[PDB]
């Protein structure tokens, strides 16, 4: 089982380039389902989800080949349900579900059970579909979708904000008989790009990035070569990881409108930022952060999934941070683990109080989050001595070659395969 041994303290210095944003590509790649032709994504990032959704495809009949970008043919989807096997490692699964019933009249896609960030369940997702006019039932643990002919354009308004419902009842309103209105949608970057695409593709759509999206049905959807957008995630855990190393870094193949939430949270933290069409430099001027106030929320507020990092970020700052979660009120594991490092934190529901120190010490840590447990990598990397990571395995999901990103910044970091 992989393993991270990163050893410390070092100050992350030089320059990364910024993959295509995984949490883009793949309600793009779920989105191609639809296409009737051959579709180009290009900018895919190389990691786990990627090779999950890919594999998915696969099993529904859709040719599929990679790199840069990857190659989607849909023409000859035979099969429409996603195992339990497979859903039971990739929740995101799910966003199959949308495009096979609004294409195929039918889709089936094995329920999602839980997850170690907290309760998630999908009731949106379904409201959203029966809406449309979606005849959905629950075979032995399968969400079985099916509608007589095409779908119906409605007006829905979401009960949360999510991102995950925004792109199901979006996607498949595409092929729908009528208009469809999402109030209250997400606005997440990636929203808009899983729109771009749907419109590149020959579909009708307005209001992306706004509360409210509108979608107008169309007969078919072609083929054509999209381009997604930069990992905003990505981007933001390389920010912070100069931010609390004292480094000067540059970012290459970036979106600075993506982050202006961490961008700000950053320089209040007391960092250096310059921005560029596509680049950002940020510089230390060799000093430690100060403590910030985090409150994770739709976007384009404080995200999630940079809410690990910036706990970090007052792990080792000056003053008493405070970090607080509105989407995940679980999404805590970290802490623990950090505190296993020598930092100081108290939780209170979904609120964790922070107490800088001025270091942090080598051992032994498990990730847990695809997302949050890179904060245990960035972690190793201004500690003291050495840190092992176990499970990195999370990590690979939602990050291309990470420790390669690192050492190419000074980063003192080895993979081992061994357990
Ligand atoms: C971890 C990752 O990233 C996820 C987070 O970034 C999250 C930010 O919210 O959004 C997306 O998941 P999500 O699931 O789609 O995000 P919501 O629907 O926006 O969830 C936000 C909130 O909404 C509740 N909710 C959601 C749907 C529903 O039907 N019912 C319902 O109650 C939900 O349980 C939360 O309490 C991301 N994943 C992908 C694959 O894009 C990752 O990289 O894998
Ligand atoms: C061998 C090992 O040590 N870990 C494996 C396990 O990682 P993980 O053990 O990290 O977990 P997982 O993704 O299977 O589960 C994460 C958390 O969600 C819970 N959960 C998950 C799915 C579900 O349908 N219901 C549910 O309740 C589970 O109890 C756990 O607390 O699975 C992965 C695929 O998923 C890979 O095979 C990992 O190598
Ligand atoms: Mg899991």
């Amino acid at each position: 089982m992989d393993k991270f041994r990163v050893q410390g303290p070092t100050r992350l210095q030089g320059e990364v380039t910024i993959s295509g944003a995984k949490n883009a590509a793949l309600p793009i790649l779920f989105a191609a389902l639809l296409a009737e032709e051959p579709v180009e994504i290009q900018n895919v990032p190389k990691l786990k989800d990627i090779d999950t959704t890919m594999k998915l495809l696969t099993q529904l009949g859709t040719k599929v080949e990679r790199x840069g970008s990857v190659w989607i043919d849909a023409s000859n989807v035979n099969n429409f349900s996603a195992p339990y096997d497979l859903v039971k490692t990739m929740r995101a699964s799910i966003w199959a579900l949308g495009p096979l019933v609004a294409r195929f009249g039918q889709g089936q896609v094995s329920l999602p059970g839980g997850c170690a960030i907290g309760a998630r369940p999908v009731d949106l997702h379904i409201f959203g579909l029966e809406k449309l006019g979606a005849e959905i039932k629950l075979e032995e643990g399968y969400v079985k979708a099916s509608v007589n002919g095409r779908l119906k354009g409605a007006h829905i308004v979401m009960d949360k904000v999510s991102v995950g419902a925004t792109v199901t009842i979006m996607s498949a309103a595409t092929l729908a008989e009528g208009t469809t209105i999402i109030e209250n949608a997400a606005r997440e970057p990636e929203i808009v790009d899983t729109a771009n695409f749907l419109v590149a593709l020959g579909a009708k759509i307005s209001g992306q990035g706004t509360d409210r999206i509108t979608i107008e049905g169309v007969e078919r959807l072609g083929g054509g070569v999209y381009r997604v957008l930069p990992d905003r995630i990505e981007t933001g855990t390389f920010l912070v990881a100069a931010a609390i190393s004292g480094g000067k870094i540059v970012c290459r193949n970036a979106q600075p409108d993506t982050l202006d939430a961490v961008l700000a949270k950053l320089r209040e933290a007391g960092a250096d930022i310059e921005t560029g069409e596509d680049w950002i430099s940020l510089d230390m001027h060799g000093k430690r952060p100060k403590a910030v106030t985090v409150r994770t929320a739709p976007h384009p507020a404080f995200p999630t999934d940079m809410q690990a990092q910036f706990t970090l970020l007052n792990l080792v700052a000056e003053g008493t941070g405070v970090i607080t979660e509105t989407i995940f009120e679980n999404r805590f594991m970290h802490v623990p683990e950090l505190i296993r490092m020598g930092a100081h934190a108290e939780i209170e529901s979904n609120t964790v109080i922070c107490h800088g120190v001025e270091k942090l010490s080598g051992a032994q840590v498990m990730a847990t989050d695809l997302r949050a447990s890179a904060s245990l990598v960035l972690a190793g990397c201004i500690a003291e001595g050495t840190t092992v990571v176990d499970r990195i395995y999370h990590i690979d999901r939602g990050y291309e070659r990470i420790e390669d990103k690192l050492r190419a910044l000074g980063a003192n970091i080895e993979r081992v395969k061994g357990e």
